[PDB]
């Protein structure tokens, strides 16, 4: 039961591409969803082993009705919005998400190209996205980001679909969000008052202890336990891009999961808040623009179809 | 005289920045000249030796007019446009040009938040192209690119300004162009045929012998000799840019010289052709879409 | 759970292929040697860790383990099979031990065939040694990418290892190799698109032509065989350009291994016999066998306890 | 069970911290425990991948039963001096190991300096040696080090606990040996006489054969099998250190098995002898200056306190 | 045109400081060591290029000078000159060689060290021993970027070189060393704000204040000196923190290089003694020198020829 | 203003040695090759920007060179030199073409000399091809350290280049070749202090001998050579190991630029014909001149003009 590479090794260029099917597409899509492993090598090989070129293919909900006759994914729903007093977590449309990695961003574009030129005619591009990390880990906020993503074998039982659903194990639940940051407010902060926002020292990344930790918090509304006391992870692979020009500097979340659930907990946390939080205090400097929720089969799943 | 770093090692991320000055905004822009050689310090020291940050920083005809008053480089002009029978050259506006080259995107991507936070308010986005190389320094059109590009001293004395004008020694000469590729239309022809547009091998980068090479190929109609017999050379830092969704595959053409001279001759014999050839084939699968021409004074001569 | 050789490398740039027959009374020199052999690596290779990547696998061939061991033999070991095609012949040479050493540099490579060999001096006779060097793009001598369509992960342990088919041998595999002998000349007549109709992938970019234009008598549509439930039969390849420019001698270094070596034998039946669809493999046309030896490639346990 | 970064990839810096924990110091400890894996990353993360930053956390017999009650580890108990005919293996106090290994010692220091940090206060240093090893991958005494340390799966049976003791599977044994060198001495044997010495080829690092190899080689005396017939095997990160001011150039030694007694075999034949063997001839240019054992516990357990 | 010592290196980020004062008697022993330097260097250097960037440069004290050699004494050499400041002290401390080893990694600075201390037993008594690593952004003890204003090129030549104005050592250069002792927990104590404007620059993103917002007793300001005509005086750096986490050590290592001393001095005076607006550098009151020695460092032909 | 050929390159590790002697009437074909050896340097190198450090240096012997232009010649040119000593012999053998190509890859090396050969055939015949790899610590074939005394910067174009005694032939340089075949069966008799007191320089950690030890027949003794003036006479060497380990082939292949053949040619003579105080160099007593050919590479721009 072979998964994709949804736990890569960390690449430093990105490219998120979310898109529609146009009605009559849905043909063309199969033929694709078979060749995208042998896609992924005929660009990705000769670059070996230093490119790390890996392609995660996400299938949305009513998508998947389109597609596949038989069994669904026990997870997969739409999007839900998230209506906060304040905060709102808007649900836009995509039925297909190409999550594509790789040390550089020509491989990322490379097989970018290839999957797009298949898909002319049957698909309509929703959203696409060129990232790049901070060579430091950092994102447009200036935090190390991706500090506390588990690894090894905690990785594999966050992320990946097992027993709880075994007609689609080895698969994961991928949701994606575009946030847009105010910079301007941001940096108008203390770096003390930054701290607080996210819960942990900006230089140091040292985490911010729970004396002092305020609850309002990205760390604190973000940290789950579930009905036994053990914490609830998800795997992020975060990505800054923006325009210097247009004035836009964003993060685009996209966090693995072995249920939505999980996910959606700390989504909930964020925007409606909880007791002591109203919501995460990064939301008064982060607008999401975007939001859609995909089922990211087993490698084999995707093989075994035309 | 120090100039700036025109001859970049080979980077293969880069920005293209275009922009105009707002009226009454020379004074802030002023500022900001006198202060990029030191953003680039700030920005690209802590991640050197591996870095090889650099930003070339270019003045348009007008804007330096309004900039500075005396003494004009020899040479400054806007780009002129080209109205060739099938192709057109054509001029768009751009008082500054940020060239803004990395070994990663995001050194680019810091220095012109930098530079772009400090003209905020004086400046309009023209222009600003991400750029990246394919792994094997080849092009949108699957051809290696930068190959002919000269070397060393070779270089120096082809892109620096020198005694033919004085009081702008260390100085160059900068010409964009963004241009559009028709992919479908290249991808139509065989391997054979796109040789006979470019003028080299595209698996072995090998030129074309002589008795083979089309007079309106790429390389034919580029090269260029002067009446002493040399050669007159530009160098080169071609970036592809690309927009996967919109079906926008293009190269981002950027040609340093001592004197537009040499780029124009270039850019006549392309465009408008000769004797033997109609217009340069590239051109049958590239759109130009912008047109610019700066000036890219020596270090020191910003900072004053 | 037996530990295999190094059959599964990550990719090298350099290879030494050394291919010898035991003299008449040599036999526990090598016998020595084999036990040996695995500890040689690790002196050879480990002062230049993580970079050099030297390891060595080691083959044994059909007559020569009767001569070594007293006991069972694993289940398909016999000699190199002639292969006499209408037009294309495929020989079978002589070969008692096979050393297949690979790393990231030639004289990683070359210690370790120094030592090897200094140890066999007056047990063996060489019958073929080749340096091999991969292109930089992973590229052949034809100029396409070589081992795109190889398997990786737990489709490349479950291709190559043996397991309880032959449980006595489990972790063994087997290993076919062959010198081939490139007419450049003739090759560089062609068109790329003529090339592409040889080989079955698109030149520049390393896509496999598309079901309906691959052409039968191809080199992919050949070596692409199916199993009995309809599971494509997988080999793991590690073609090496090998060279003399003055003696105009360009060739390609083939070793492939399986689980089983019938795999390979059909592979090879298909290219040089040909169907009723393809007249033989076009590679062939291009191509000229020099050698063909067949070896098992025992686990390391196995060479360990002698 | 997830244990500690004990199979880390080749680390070229090192930093060995030893302390004791003085009188009411027990909990400043606990909490340090339980939060020394999140120090590790906060330092490391973004120096991935380069920076192959890990910190393993050892606990000593004395300082358990304060730390802990319940259950023991079934090996874990005070190191044992090695009184020789000749050599000397000392006893040295010790409650606390912090193994930390990177590509830079910067790194090292910086996580060292948080650790310490949160220790101000509760802990007496008893140790701190700042490691590197030779780019060749030598050691101080100019031979390839590590050559015949198991890696994969032999390594995973080797160090780490299993089913003997199963409340701590994943945890591991570390031993730890500061060893100061005599240069002068060792640097006028010829390169064939330290090879006797040591067991193998100094440049080629091929092993000699059992034909030559004397009895007495540092080679000889640390090769063991079992009543299985298996070879007996440890992991071992020897680093080089010193001063050339203070002409101190030493080894320091650190080995993890997954029981004691392979290791404590490994000293008392090389310090006591065999019957073939006076001593290991190492020792001869090799002076033991610590001597102290450890309990590397699996993460998880240092997670939940 | 004489070869200058290896001042202007690549980045390096380890280094061993050596300062020794010479015995009596150990002239003889000194200057034998002195003629056989360089090639110390290539001897343990080149077997681990490139990427091992191992040099020493090599510096005689005033007093030392006129032990060693009869005749011409450079122009500016000279005991270093304390500064008894009206609150902090610049010490000077005995010192009659300097070894400055830097390499990418210790090890190769170490190997050297044990070279050259060895070929000096018994002729020297070592006054101090320093192990320095630079953090993997560039940054120093006190977590900002340190180097970026250090003068490059024909710049740093200019600048560090030694030139017609004393021919007989032109190449040669002054190099200034103190060890500074750092109260951690005081800086640590200060905001991000606070510690930005005892140094003058932005501690993430290492941008300089600008000119009248940047204070007056900030470090940028008072190291920043114009000369006769509005140029820049100009000095090269290499700054090595330093410490030990059991005795609380936590330290720089400054080191400055100038084609006089002159310069190194005044910006030391203004350090110590303050300014008209400034008192004293505030980087001072988190930094305690405990050493302070003058040396030049001569060209590489001056050693050789001796 | 003289541009010369990649004389001084960078390290690199993997280099081919291609001698041809130019068949009658094959004049003008090699005359187009040489005015395009730099474009097709260019067509092979590029793409592999920035690692490739692929480089090609051209020299043509004395009396290829009366064949391939009238005019003058350059000063120091002439057949190489047959030394006919009493033990040993410095054989003279045919050359008119030497291409000395050097690359990080030898895959490289290979593209670029098929390339030129490929334009070569019928007018040339090969004489000699070696491929070159180098140990990853600098060792060669016989174990020592091989490059540490060569000189680097300035000091390696005053040793090298062609200047103002010859203004025509101004940036050209001068190389020599001899193949060398080692008894590494006698080697390895030796002891390692034997070994040293043949080269002179101690072997794990390459430290000259002192002069008190190094014997006068030793090698670092015999290449140490003083001109009339006292100085140093230097040459750069790129000695490459290269072997076949099937016919027990261990070589050393010595290339030595200068800018005059004198230099080279005085070391010659003390290594076989020896001196007062030595009979010859002890490293001919385990290893062997198979050939031995003397050329000129002009300077880049000289070619370019053909
Ligand atoms: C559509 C955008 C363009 C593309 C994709 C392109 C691509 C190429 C390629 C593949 C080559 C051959 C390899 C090499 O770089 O040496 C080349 C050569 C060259 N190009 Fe272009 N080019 C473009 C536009 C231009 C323009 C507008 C100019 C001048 C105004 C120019 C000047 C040159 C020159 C001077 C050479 C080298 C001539 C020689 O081989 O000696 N290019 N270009
Ligand atoms: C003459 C020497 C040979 C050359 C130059 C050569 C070259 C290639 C190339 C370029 C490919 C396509 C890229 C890839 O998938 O790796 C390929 C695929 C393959 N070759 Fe060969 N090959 C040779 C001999 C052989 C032989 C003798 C066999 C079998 C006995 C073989 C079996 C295969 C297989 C199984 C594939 C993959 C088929 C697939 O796409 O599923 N090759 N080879
Ligand atoms: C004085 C400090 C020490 C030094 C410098 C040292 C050095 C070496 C060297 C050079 C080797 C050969 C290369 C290798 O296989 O790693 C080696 C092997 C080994 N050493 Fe040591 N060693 C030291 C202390 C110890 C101690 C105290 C032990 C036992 C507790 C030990 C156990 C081993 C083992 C088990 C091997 C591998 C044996 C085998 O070949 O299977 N070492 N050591
Ligand atoms: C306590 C030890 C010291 C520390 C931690 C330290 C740290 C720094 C830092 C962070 C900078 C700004 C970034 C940079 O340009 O490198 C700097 C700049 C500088 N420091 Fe220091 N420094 C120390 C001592 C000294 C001393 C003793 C001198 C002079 C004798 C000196 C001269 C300079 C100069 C000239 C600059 C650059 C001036 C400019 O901005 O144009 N530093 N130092
Ligand atoms: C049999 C082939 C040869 C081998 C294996 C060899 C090896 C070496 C070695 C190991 C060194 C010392 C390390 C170094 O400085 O590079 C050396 C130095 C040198 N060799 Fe050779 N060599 C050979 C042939 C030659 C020949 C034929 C010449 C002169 C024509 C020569 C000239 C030199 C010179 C000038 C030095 C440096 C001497 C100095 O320290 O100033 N070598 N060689």
């Amino acid at each position: 039961p072979e998964p994709q590479m949804v736990l890569s090794p960390l690449t430093s260029a990105a490219i998120f591409l979310v898109v529609t099917i146009d009605s009559g597409g849905e043909d063309t899509v199969r033929d694709l969803l078979s060749d995208v492993a042998s896609l992924e090598r005929a660009v990705g090989f000769r670059a070996q082993p230093d490119g790390r070129l890996s392609c995660v293919t996400g299938i949305g909900s009513e998508a998947w009705d389109r597609l596949f006759s038989g069994a669904r994914p026990a997870g997969l729903h739409p999007f839900r919005e998230l209506d906060g007093p304040v905060h709102r977590a808007v649900a836009t449309p995509g039925d297909l998400l190409f999550h594509i990695r790789a040390s550089r961003l020509d491989l990322c574009f490379a097989l970018a190209t290839e999957i797009m030129g298949r898909l002319r005619g049957a698909v309509t591009p929703q959203d696409e996205v060129h990232g790049f990390k901070y060579f430091d880990e950092r994102d447009m906020l200036g935090f190390v980001d991706g500090t506390e993503n588990p690894t090894g074998a905690a990785a594999r039982r966050a992320v990946l679909v097992g027993a709880e659903d075994p007609a689609f194990a080895g698969g994961s639940y991928a949701v994606v969000q575009k946030y847009l940051h105010d910079i301007d407010a941001w940096e108008g902060l203390s770096v003390e008052a930054q701290e607080r926002v996210i819960g942990r020292r900006k230089m140091t990344d040292v985490e911010l202890s729970d004396d002092v930790k305020p609850a309002d918090s990205h760390v604190a509304l973000t940290s789950v336990t579930g009905p036994d006391g053990s914490d609830l992870e998800i795997l992020r692979d975060n990505m800054p891009f923006g325009s210097v020009g247009r004035e836009e500097f964003g993060t685009y979340f996209i966090g693995y999961a072995r249920t939505p659930e999980v996910t959606e907990t700390m989504l909930e946390r964020m925007f409606l808040g909880t007791a002591s939080a109203p919501h995460d205090r990064i939301l008064d400097f982060s607008t999401a623009v975007t939001g859609s929720l995909f089922f990211t089969p087993a490698a084999d799943f995707l093989e075994d179809l035309s």
